[PDB]
This record gives structure tokens, C-alpha cells and sequence, in this order.
């Protein structure tokens, strides 16, 4: 059996407060353990990074879920995608509103859908088909993001290998501050904001938005672990030609079906934990990590 | 300078009947015409591409545009999708209603936003700002199309090469009959629906959507080529992935950078054509091709 693994992110940025960075920590630390505690009964990789997510959209700190940016219009529009690596089953959902969590979403659309992509008003009537309870526009938005709104008026994931050798991702966002409305980023797509494949590994990404899409960045760093690639390699590769080809700068963190893994940017931070053999790990800033024990 | 090279395909299907098989005809030599008339004419690939299949959209015989597959509640949704393989420029629209070219409206998101991707209300308000005319969606609506859909209850695309060596695809389409509300496919999907790239080539693909995403299946093709594979071995291979790994069919067309081209297909068939060295190559079953010359 595999030992189990699970990295999370919430976003690659700029400089954090330092203050900030404290409740951006502790948001990442409690993700890596709720991921980590679903794998810990035996669980599986799909459920685990549908865990890890959810509570990292419910923390007001991450641009996913409550505290999502505010687009042009002072509003929350959502973007998610989730992937099963075994048969590559995924599901969806872009530009939705008034939800707790699209990444349960997108999991309803992939196991109670024959499709695997919704989208605005359609995905509106999936929810409330499903029973997704209509929280008010207001509990979403955070008084930061309306600071964050009005200076430019003048997103978080999670890979994992389970017990039984699977690999999934989940990517969550809501978006980028001042985006038109209805814009869809790489996030709810498949093989941008993320890509899982047993016969390769598993990617969750972030960073801008149609620069991951143009080059379809969580496909390509598998791309480059098919050829041979350490995580590592694939990833300075991958991230280093979005760097190269389109200007963009991004992150991703990314578990192979060995279960190596790896958090690397060109953001210049990139909050991450990654929980594996009972220690969790945490960085923000490259080359400084921290490792503790986990319960 | 290189010698331009567009094909278009009417997308996979079933077996064909006598009647539609040769109105299929009529349409792909006007696209094709369209396309390499902007080619023979110093015009871009990009321009090549979008004219092609807006030939292909106005037209009722096909799955895009006038003629699009109306939704689970009798309604035309509609994806596109443009790209262009310089810079790797791209725009796409995904679920738009209430207009004729959602290609038309994909070069826009392109070249006047800074995204590239939007999808239904947003993408609406963006086809108002642009002047894009609004009419109503019963004038999209055929009379064949309302037949299918009563009957389930109970795609086009465009490569080219250009002579300064830009490659680009397009997609378009009204995505799968009673299609739940909001359901997106590949067609809008960079990567997924097609994939330009003036260093390797560009693809286009059909059939079943949510195959095409989980693998996708375009920028697969093209990581073939970047394998020493030709162009009619890349797509074998990557039609061939899509069979085996997800159960789908479809079909795609490609175009290296150097200027070699062809159609492929899982599906029983697939309308295409090309236009070459004053020649015109056109097919729907499986080696029928009619190789005649363009005046
Ligand atoms: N990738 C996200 C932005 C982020 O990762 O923060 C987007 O463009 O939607
Ligand atoms: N790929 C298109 C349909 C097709 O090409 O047959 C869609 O899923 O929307
Ligand atoms: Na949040
Ligand atoms: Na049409």
C-alpha cells in the first residue's frame, strides 16, 4: 500500500503581511490536517482534496469560497475543478455565485452529472437541484477585498495520493480583483488549474489565470514527469516556459504516483503545507520551510 | 515564405444519410473557400480560421451557430473558441446565446479584454459592449434540430497555417442535444477543443466533449509531433488514448508548422476539408477523398 500524501496551497501572491501570514499559516496548517485526517481512515484521494478545499474556502483568508475576490462590479463569482485520477473523471463549475463551497459543486457535477463542466446560471439551478443552500452575497465578500477592489477601481488547492495508489487535485478560486464579469481563469479547467493521472501524478495550480490556460500549465508539468522528469525539474520546466513563452508567473504543487512531491513558484510567495508520514510541512517564502510533528 | 494550408471539419457524427451528405459537401468547399481565399489574400490564420467556420455558424447544416443543438429546455447554448500560435493569443465564449457567430465573439474576448474566457451573462454583456447584434434565440433555432431533441428525451472547426508561418484553430458549436442547462464541453477549452502553437502546429477537435477535456485531447496530438511523430501518427495515438482510457470517440484535424496536415476520426464520420497548393481535399467516411482543383 502507498504512503499516503497531501499538499494544499492558498494562492500564489506578492508580499503578505506578516501579521497576516499567521492566519494564512494556521489556514494552511488546518487544510493539510483535515486533508490528512480524511486520508488517515484509509481514505480516498478524491475525498481528501474535496476536504482540504472546502475548509480553505471557508477560511475568510483565501480568495476561494468566503473571502473570494470582488470582480469589476464589487461581486463573487467562482471557478472549481476536481479530478479522479483513475478513470480521469472530473467535474466543474465556473462563474457561480452565492455558495459555500463550488468545489462540492464541481464534485456533485462529476458524480451526479454525465457531463463534467457547468457553468453561471445552469450551474445556479444544479446547485439548488441538489440541494446547495443559497447563502447571501453579502457573508461571502470581506471588507479586505473591497480595499483590495477599490485601489484597482481608481485562490487555493490541494493534491493527494491515497492508500490504494491514486492521485486527484481540487483547485478553487474566485478569480483575480477587477476581472469582467462572467470570466473564467484556468482554474475550473481541466489540465490548467490542474491535471490528475495515476499513470503520472497529480497538479493543482494557481498564478495567472490565462497565462496557466495558455500553456496549460498543470497538464505540462506531467508532460514533463511522463519524460522523466523529477517533480522538482518538471516543475521549474513548466513553471519557467508559462515564465518564458507568455510573461506569466504562477506556482502549482504537484504529488507523483511514487508519491514525491513538491510546492515551487515564480510568484514571489506561495503559502503551501504538505502532510505525509505523520509531519506536516509549511513554506511561503522559497527555501524557508518548516516541518512538525502531526497528530 | 510558407505556402497557406487551412482544413475545416464539420464535425464527428454517426453514419450520414444520402441527403445530408451532400448538402455537408456544399458547405465544407465554402469554408474551406473562405478560409483560403483570406490566405491566398495576405490574411492571417487567425482570420483564415475565424472565417471559416463563421461560414460554418451561419450555415443550419451545421452543430454551430444557426443549426446549434438545442439544450435540455429547448434553448440554443453555444461554445467557442479561437487561437492564434505566435504568442499563443487566445479568446473563447462559453454557453452565449441570443447570437449568430460565438466565434466571432471569442476573437473579441481575444484581442479587446485582457482574458480569455467567458462564459454566459458576462459574456453577454461583453457581445452588447462590442456592438454584437441581439436577436432572438428561435431565429438560431431549426426545425431539425427541434425534431432531435423531442426524439433524445424518448461541432465545427478550423486550422490554418498562414505564408508568415502563424498557425491558428478555431471551434465552435451548440454542444450535445438536451445538454443539461449551462453544460459546457470542450469546444471553449484551449488545449481541449484545440490548440495553436506557431512551434509545433495547430489541432482542432470533435465528439463527445467531456472525453475530449479529460484527456486533452488537442494539446495531446500536439505533444506527439513534439515527439518526432507525424502528424497523421500524433493524432492516431491520441484518438487511440481517448478510446482506450475514457471510452470517447471523435475526431480532430492538424497542421504542422512546416505545413503537413490531416483529418482523423474514432467516430463513424467526420465532414472535413483542405485547401493546399490550389487543391482541394475533401472526405467524410474514411479514405472517399475527392482531391479536385480550386480555380
Ligand atoms: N489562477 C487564478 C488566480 C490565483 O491563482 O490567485 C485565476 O486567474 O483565476
Ligand atoms: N465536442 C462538442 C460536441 C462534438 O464535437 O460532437 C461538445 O461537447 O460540445
Ligand atoms: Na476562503
Ligand atoms: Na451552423
Amino acid at each position: 500500500h502507498m504512503n499516503p500524501i497531501v499538499v494544499v496551497h492558498g494562492g500564489g501572491a506578492g508580499p503578505i503581511s506578516k501579521d497576516r501570514k499567521e492566519r494564512v499559516h494556521q489556514g494552511m496548517v488546518r487544510a493539510a490536517t483535515v486533508g490528512y485526517g480524511i486520508l488517515r481512515e484509509g481514505g480516498s484521494a478524491v475525498d481528501a482534496v474535496e476536504g482540504a478545499v472546502v475548509a480553505l474556502e471557508d477560511d475568510p483568508e483565501f480568495n476561494a469560497g468566503c473571502g473570494s475576490v470582488l470582480n469589476t462590479n464589487g461581486e463573487v463569482e467562482m471557478d472549481a475543478s476536481i479530478m479522479d485520477g483513475k478513470d480521469l473523471s472530473a467535474g466543474a463549475v465556473s462563474a457561480v455565485q452565492c455558495i459555500a463551497n463550488p468545489i462540492k459543486l464541481a464534485r456533485l457535477v462529476m458524480e451526479k452529472t454525465p457531463h463534467c463542466f457547468l457553468t453561471d446560471q445552469g450551474a445556479a439551478q444544479f446547485a439548488a437541484a441538489m440541494g446547495v443552500p443559497e447563502i447571501p452575497g453579502e457573508k461571502l465578500v470581506t471588507e479586505r477585498n473591497k480595499k483590495r477592489l477599490e485601489k484597482e477601481k481608481h485562490t487555493v488547492g490541494a493534491v493527494a495520493l491515497d492508500c490504494k495508489g491514486n492521485v486527484a487535485y481540487a483547485t478553487s478560486t474566485g478569480g483575480i480583483v477587477n476581472k469582467m464579469v462572467g470570466r473564467v481563469g484556468d482554474s475550473p479547467c481541466l489540465g490548467a488549474g490542474g491535471y490528475a493521472d495515476n499513470d503520472i501524478g497529480a497538479v493543482s495550480t494557481t498564478g495567472h489565470g490565462e497565462s496557466i490556460l495558455k500553456v496549460n500549465l498543470a497538464r505540462l508539468t506531467l508532460f514533463h514527469i511522463e519524460q522523466g522528469k523529477t517533480v522538482e525539474e518538471a516543475a521549474d520546466l513548466s513553471l519557467g516556459y508559462m515564465k518564458s513563452r507568455v510573461k506569466g508567473l504562477g506556482g502549482l504543487i504537484v504529488v507523483s504516483k511514487t508519491g514525491d512531491w513538491v510546492a515551487k513558484w515564480t510568484s514571489t510567495s506561495m503559502p503551501w503545507a504538505a502532510a505525509k508520514d505523520g509531519k506536516l510541512h509549511f513554506g511561503i517564502d522559497p527555501d524557508d520551510t518548516t516541518i512538525t510533528d502531526l497528530p
